[PDB]
């Protein structure tokens, strides 16, 4: 089972209780974004992240009162159709908006059973990604797909450290392709304990695909109220790319030199067969819009990662 | 009885019956549609040898002039970019693209492939979170006909095209509409099936290999390529790989029978066979322009991935 969370008194993590920490409950976020959430039905704002303030331009209390409807006019028509009652927690509705505080915001949102959790973050406004996707088509085998993959992300992202990174049959990992800025150790052909990516994140990985830290000295920022008032639980963030990051890991990453951090699962047979590894030496927020050809391409990575171990099989 | 290609019509080829279908070698036209122009060249000198008839005025310059220049001098940018993303011995399936400001036509289009010692360039015109969202849906969608309707729908609401379907391939290569979003006052066709020699098989081969094509215009003319034979070889040039490439006169009167002016597919390929086609009709000429037709190309590749997800959860 799982530990209950720290602010419920659950008890703190150490490496002997690695697969039981709540990590889809830490009820926080990471501050380059706020996080709202939200009643199914009425629309009414229910928990907010302490830092909404910053974000929307509002007063506090304005917020925890408010509807969608009032609060998102154009916006929350479109949820309603978009996040129908009983969808999946997979699916996610994105949007940006022209809001008068912040010249432009992506907006992201999904639904767990009766909650809509709403994410706001900082946006903007070529063929990159068609190029690419026709290098990795054309790869004649799994070591050449993995090698363009891996130095693809890197020219999209400009990450000082891209690793394709492949699950063995006992969860044992393996860094298989690497692209890497110049005066980096080479993590290529090493191997990684099973526990090093614990039972319990290996599930919401397999569901949810993309996952990043952007800054691993930050602290997070919590939810109030802490529990859904509908409830008296804890808000599944687990769909959530604002979500607070384990400290057991932020303290892994720090211990390496490592400012920033983000992944993207590659996901073969309904199984996770590995991970799009991408390691920054400084904290780097890349935006929604980068965010998402690196969500496409972990389905490309996906499909052509099949089509190449058949020709080997 | 599968029979090896006719040499085409300007090689003095017969021309092709209800007959002699499975013969016409439809990878090597020899010309393009009009809503863009072509030009072919050396891919070591990038000497230009061929140019569609009509490239003067897509270019805003004189054939002889065109063929006077190597790409280094007319694609300053672009020429070493290209012969980084396409190195000799690459496959013909392999594409690079670049969008230009050229001084009298605006922004184009570049699309480069390589076959064996030829580049072709193909030029065509061109022009917010609907794609992402609609990957989701694609990825939420419980079973093949949920996955089916909603891929339809958000292909005919990305393009407008009047008739947009799923179009399924059976063993025999008998194929079926199990999906369709159609225009109001259409006449529906989920449902119906229709024979093995409606797509040969010289041609289901070449859509497992490039996986979109289409035709702007059921009753234009096609524009020929000058010369018509690759200088290098005095051999056709093969443009399987060019979606420039001119469309068959058979296929295209079939079209015009149908009532239909412009049509556009992509194929989704699953296991290296064809499964289907995402088919798009419209009842009058329509070019859509090559960053949406990228759209287009990118749900195929999710629709591949997603029909495999889904028939596996079903046994
Ligand atoms: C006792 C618990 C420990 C633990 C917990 C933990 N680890 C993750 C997530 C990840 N761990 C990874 C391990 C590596 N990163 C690398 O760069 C390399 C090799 C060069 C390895 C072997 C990775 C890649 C992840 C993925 C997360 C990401 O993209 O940032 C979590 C999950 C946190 C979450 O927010 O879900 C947890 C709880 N890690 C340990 O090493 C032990 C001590
Ligand atoms: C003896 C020659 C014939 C022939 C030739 C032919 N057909 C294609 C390609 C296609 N034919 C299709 C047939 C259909 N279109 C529809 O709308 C429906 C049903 C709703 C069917 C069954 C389709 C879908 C294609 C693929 C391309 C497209 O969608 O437009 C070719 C290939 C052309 C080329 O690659 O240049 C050829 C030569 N078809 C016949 O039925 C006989 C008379």
């Amino acid at each position: 089972p799982f530990f209950p969370p720290l602010y419920l008194g659950g008890p703190e993590i150490t490496t002997e209780n690695c697969e039981r920490e709540p990590i889809h409950i830490p009820g926080s976020i990471q501050p380059h974004g706020a996080l709202l959430t939200a009643d199914g039905h009425s629309g009414e704002v229910l928990q907010m992240s302490l830092n909404a303030a910053t974000f929307l331009g509002q007063e506090p209390t304005v917020l925890r009162g408010q509807t969608l409807a009032a609060l998102l006019p154009e916006q929350w028509p479109a949820l309603q159709a978009a996040l129908p009652p009983g969808c999946p927690d997979a699916l996610q509705y994105r949007a940006t908006l022209d809001w008068p505080a912040a010249g432009h915001l992506s907006l992201t949102v999904h639904r767990v059973g009766e909650l809509l959790i709403l994410e706001f973050e900082p946006t903007e406004a070529p063929h990159a990604l068609r190029n690419a996707m026709f290098a990795l088509e054309s790869a004649p085998n799994l070591r050449a797909l993995a090698e363009v993959a891996t130095q693809t992300v890197r020219e999209l992202t400009g990450f000082d450290r891209v690793m394709l990174y492949k699950f063995a049959p006992d969860a044992t990992g393996e860094v298989i392709a690497e692209a890497r800025r110049e005066g980096l150790h080479a993590f290529l052909g090493h191997r990684f304990p099973a526990s090093d990516i614990p039972a319990q994140a290996r599930a919401l990985y397999t569901r949810h695909l993309l996952r990043l830290t952007a800054d691993t000295r930050a602290a997070a920022v919590p939810l109030d109220p802490v529990l859904n008032p509908q409830t008296n639980a804890p808000t599944p963030l687990g769909g959530a790319v604002l979500r607070a990051t384990s400290p057991m890991h932020m303290q892994y990453l720090r211990n390496m030199g490592v400012g920033s951090s983000l992944s993207v699962s590659v996901v073969v047979g309904g199984q996770l067969w590995g991970l799009i590894a991408c390691h920054h030496q400084t904290p780097y927020v890349l935006p929604p819009d980068l965010r998402t050809t690196l969500e496409y391409l972990g389905r490309l990575l996906s499909l052509q990662v099949q089509v190449k171990e058949a020709l080997e099989h």
